[PDB]
């Protein structure tokens, strides 16, 4: 037995910005109080993982970095009534208190309880549960997925159907459900419309799934990689561009080929040049643009609010709009129904001890999403 | 008598910027199809007409402005069907040709045949009704309404009640509307809900009606200018902050008093800071902020998108998104059956040939809407 006992397990450790993940040896302790300790069994690499490494997110360092998975809970704390030892479940980065104003409000997600704001890198309990080498170690937005073991709280954990391939259901833990709620949720996408996806990484392409479950038309990808464009008219766009093919602007462009601008728009990058071309490429009256790529840190745009005065609606979202703990179980039931897809997203599967490798893929071009297997 | 013939009237002609209104002779021309000639008989001064003195808002020099205004038809060019001569009538300063993607669109109030995104100054046809000292007179959003006489183009005039008061419906021409539907149609503020105003003028005075009519819970007046707040509070304001009397920045301020971040703000002055000061402090999970304040030409904000990654909506309109030849004589119908009250906006009465003592008032604090009478 491991429960109530310190585990021993393998880990990638972030030591510092900028370079490979170590793997090696940490401690896990047990859960306390309304924690849950999880043996993982799959991760996704998603590029907001790489931003830990690269600085363009800042989260507490050391840290055991990962946040798209699932696994298999090996013991509970005191008070937890949500899951049980051998349940499969999902960690939410984005956690579900249920008793923040944010919880208790119909269309908000962002759980007050967080550690995306303002990132201390523990448990609720501003503590962590890992060592290494006789260091403490941070947690990564509650989840520390990139471990054989990790401890959330219980508000930052769902039980998933017990059937689910975790292997593939990990995905709707960020990329998958957070591309497809921002379509179907955050904008709302429309019957007949035109949409504009910029970014067709593992997001993106979940953006574009989204928009053609919602009835869209046209479905505009726009991507610096024409090696991405196969992969999105797959899932449903109608048309790819690249905008280094173009002279003009690719706002232009696109509201050229709209007659006047898009229906509904995405930012699936992170820069704010194309945050604020996606908004001027929807239509200047009623056109609605979505945030969804994480920009570098303490950056600001710049843009002009005549954009807005005429009728555009912008906005992000963090999950898609999805509050996280109700709406994950759903998605995994949704899928076990075959309601939509998540092969198209998984290009590479790996064993964890390839961490690094899967990350070079990412960073390469070469990747969609990378599934690491424990 | 008039119909078809030139006629010499007074106008209020503005020559150069930063420099008081001329009354003086202009000869206006009559119709052309599709063109209606106005006797006017109110107007209201907006800021944004002082905008046009100041430079804050840039169209062709020199001008005939005014845009908040009530008259009666005089005449009607060929192929006019919507409007009869001894019709009480509202130019139109956002047109609705009905025909434009915007207008066709359920959402949408912008139509393309403005003269707002890129200001022309002319008729539809691109050419001028007005001369003065044998010059060429610009026209400003199609309706230039400080004169005893206008010419609009067709999609730019709405019939209203024959026994509407002209001296007060003037207001939905601009202000009343602008602020109402702001609350009402583009942030629909709910029942119980924070809301803050930027901006006590009569825009923002609006504003706060329409979030009293939708039953907002608090309405939190923001005015650098404490002698607002009276009527602020008349109309709805359940308290009143100026931030000069805090060392704190308002936004802070603001979500102190919200405990968290407020539910709806609204930019009701035209300032690049309160428009970041106003969408930050709405809750960042699911707040959601109106620009409605005419911006400095050609100036950009800057802002961290992260505000919006959080959840927070940032959105703008003109004429509070009112598709406005539907929306207009509805509105005087409401005004005529007691649904809303015009009377806490008008401060000051004068003839139209005290057109510069009006404007004195606005930019002294001391009034809110000033109506003059030809
Ligand atoms: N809001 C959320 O909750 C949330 C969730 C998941 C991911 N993210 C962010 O979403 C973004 C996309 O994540 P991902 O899909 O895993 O990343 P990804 O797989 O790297 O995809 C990004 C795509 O953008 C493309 N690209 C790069 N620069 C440009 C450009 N200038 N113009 C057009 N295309 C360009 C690039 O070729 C790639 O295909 C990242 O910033 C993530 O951090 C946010
Ligand atoms: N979107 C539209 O369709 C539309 C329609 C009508 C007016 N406008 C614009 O709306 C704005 C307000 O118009 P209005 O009500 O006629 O003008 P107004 O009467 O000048 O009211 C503006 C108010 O803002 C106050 N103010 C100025 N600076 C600050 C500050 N730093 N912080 C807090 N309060 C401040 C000021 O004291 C005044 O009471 C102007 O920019 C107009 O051009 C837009
Ligand atoms: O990919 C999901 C994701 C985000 F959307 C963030 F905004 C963030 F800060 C982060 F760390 C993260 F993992
Ligand atoms: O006050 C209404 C109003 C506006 F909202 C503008 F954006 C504008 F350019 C203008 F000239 C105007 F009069
Ligand atoms: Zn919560
Ligand atoms: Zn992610
Ligand atoms: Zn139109
Ligand atoms: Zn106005």
């Amino acid at each position: 037995s491991t429960a109530g006992k310190v585990i021993k397990c393998k880990a990638a450790v972030l030591w510092e910005e900028k370079k490979p993940f170590s793997i090696e040896e940490v401690e896990v302790a047990p859960p306390k109080a309304h924690e849950v300790r999880i043996k993982m069994v799959a991760t996704g690499i998603c590029r907001s993982d790489d931003h830990v490494v690269s600085g363009t997110l800042v989260t507490p360092l050391p840290v055991i970095a990962g946040h798209e998975a699932a696994g298999i809970v090996e013991s509970i704390g005191e008070g937890v009534t949500t899951v049980r030892p051998g349940d499969k479940v999902i960690p939410l980065f984005t956690p579900q208190c249920g008793k923040c104003r944010v919880c208790k409000h119909p269309e908000g997600n962002f759980c007050l309880k967080n550690d995306l704001s303002m990132p201390r890198g523990t448990m609720q309990d501003g503590t962590s549960r890992f060592t290494c080498r006789g260091k403490p170690i941070h947690h990564f937005l509650g989840t520390s997925t990139f471990s054989q073991y990790t401890v959330v709280d219980e508000i930052s954990v769902a039980k998933i159907d017990a059937a689910s391939p975790l292997e593939k259901v990990c995905l709707i833990a960020c990329g998958f459900s957070t591309g497809y709620g921002s379509a179907v949720k955050v904008a709302k996408v429309t019957q007949g419309s035109t949409c504009a996806v910029f970014g067709l990484g593992g997001v993106g392409l979940s953006v574009i799934m989204g928009c053609k479950a919602a009835g869209a038309a046209r479905i505009i990808g726009v991507d610096i990689n024409k090696d991405k464009f196969a992969k999105a008219k797959e899932v449903g766009a109608t048309e790819c561009v690249n905008p280094q093919d173009y002279k003009k602007p690719i706002q232009e462009v696109l509201t050229e080929m709209s007659n006047g601008g898009v229906d509904f728009s995405f930012e699936v990058i992170g820069r704010l040049d194309t945050m604020v071309t996606a908004l001027s490429c929807c239509q200047e009256a009623y056109g609605v643009s979505v945030i969804v790529g994480v920009p570098p840190d303490s950056q600001n745009l710049s843009m002009n609010p005549m954009l807005l005065l005429s009728g555009r609606t912008w906005k992000g979202a963090i999950f898609g709009g999805f509050k996280s703990k109700d709406s994950v179980p759903k998605l995994v039931a949704d899928f076990m129904a075959k309601k939509f897809a998540l092969d198209p997203l998984i290009t590479h599967v790996l064993p964890f001890e390839k961490i690094n490798e899967g990350f070079d893929l990412l960073r390469s071009g070469e990747s969609i999403r990378t599934i690491l297997t424990f």
